[PDB]
């Protein structure tokens, strides 16, 4: 009960910031993430033993692929952390438990392929789930590992508590779906404009927490430059590799999969920056005005890159 989880003095300021970088210390991220849920949810949110058992099983599940790994799950967790402390009185109870516990189990299981992929092969998993693949398979995971005996975090709940929460996480889980993403904003940005956007209707709070879910899926843009850098690698590691399996099935993959054009991907990431990343931390920044810093560092990143492409580095 009066355990609390305690960081080091530089974690425990710099953790409270956006930008925040998890660090290469894999044993520290579990206390990262309950410290997390302390703050952001209640020291009574979870017993304890179900949490740490249920975080532990989460991890097992990820894979060791370059980037959709246990790494970015814990990285995905901490912005919608920074975005829930950021924007304290705008979320209920259920919220706060669900979400932070749906951006660990996001990407559960991810093999490091696309769901066009997983088509073109003509994986088990595309007949099973014709659209959003793999996002529907990452909530069945989920599922799965909730009902590991021990393992039900949300045991305390009332029946209809408990299917409120798992709606919350699928719904979560299904907007990581980039394909979803851009008529969800352009949704976002209608109602906002023409200021019919209510709070207090469920169908557009679940559109603002898809946009929420997209913000931290897409969390690398917002880094300062070495991270953002850095990982860029990571994310066109597996992309490469998704090339090079779609040339063994007898298809030319897109530029963006093509490690023959890694000459291009300064300019693949301006495009990104333009038509995905500014305008979702754009539409956020409008909807919860706190979430400013992302717009901004990612706005900052985007500079970064046109130095990159004027061979300034
Ligand atoms: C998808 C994606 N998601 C990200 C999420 C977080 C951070 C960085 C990310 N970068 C990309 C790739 C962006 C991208 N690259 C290219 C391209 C690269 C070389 C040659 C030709 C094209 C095209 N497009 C769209
Ligand atoms: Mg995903
Ligand atoms: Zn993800």
């Amino acid at each position: 009960g009066l355990m609390q989880f305690t960081l080091p003095v530089r974690l425990c300021k710099e953790i409270e910031l956006f930008h925040f970088d998890i660090g290469p210390f894999e044993n520290m991220w579990p206390g990262i993430f309950v410290y997390m849920v302390h703050r952001s949810c209640g020291t009574s949110c979870f017993e304890l033993e179900k949490l740490c058992r249920f975080i532990m099983s989460v991890k097992k599940n990820y894979r060791r692929v370059p980037y959709h790994n246990w790494k970015h799950a814990v990285t995905v967790a901490h912005c919608m952390y920074a975005i829930l402390q950021n924007n304290h009185t705008l979320f209920t109870d259920l919220e706060r438990k669900g979400l932070l516990i749906a951006c660990l189990c996001h990407d559960l299981d991810h093999r490091g392929f696309s769901n066009s992929y997983l088509q073109k092969f003509d994986h088990p998993l595309a007949a099973l789930y014709s659209t959003s693949t793999m996002e529907q398979h990452h909530f069945s995971q989920t599922v799965s590992i909730l009902q590991l005996e021990g393992h039900n975090i949300f045991s305390t709940l009332s029946s209809s508590e408990y299917e409120q929460v798992l709606e919350i996480i699928r719904k979560a889980i299904i907007a990581t779906d980039l394909a979803l993403y851009f008529g969800n904003r352009k949704q976002l940005e209608e109602m906002y404009q023409t200021g019919s956007l209510n709070l207090n209707n469920q169908s557009h709070r679940d559109r603002v927490i898809g946009l929420m879910m997209t913000a931290c899926d897409l969390c690398s843009v917002t880094k300062l430059w070495p991270v953002t850098k850095l990982t860029a690698n990571d994310i066109y590691a597996e992309f490469w590799a998704e090339g090079d399996e779609m040339k063994k099935l007898g298809i030319q993959p897109i530029p963006m999969m093509d490690r023959d054009k890694k000459d291009e991907v300064p300019q693949g990431q301006l495009g990104f920056y333009n038509a995905v990343a500014i305008p979702c931390y754009t539409t956020l920044t409008q909807i919860l005005p706190p979430t400013e810093p992302l717009l901004k560092a990612c706005r900052d990143n985007l500079s970064q890159w046109e130095k990159v492409i004027r061979g300034e580095e």
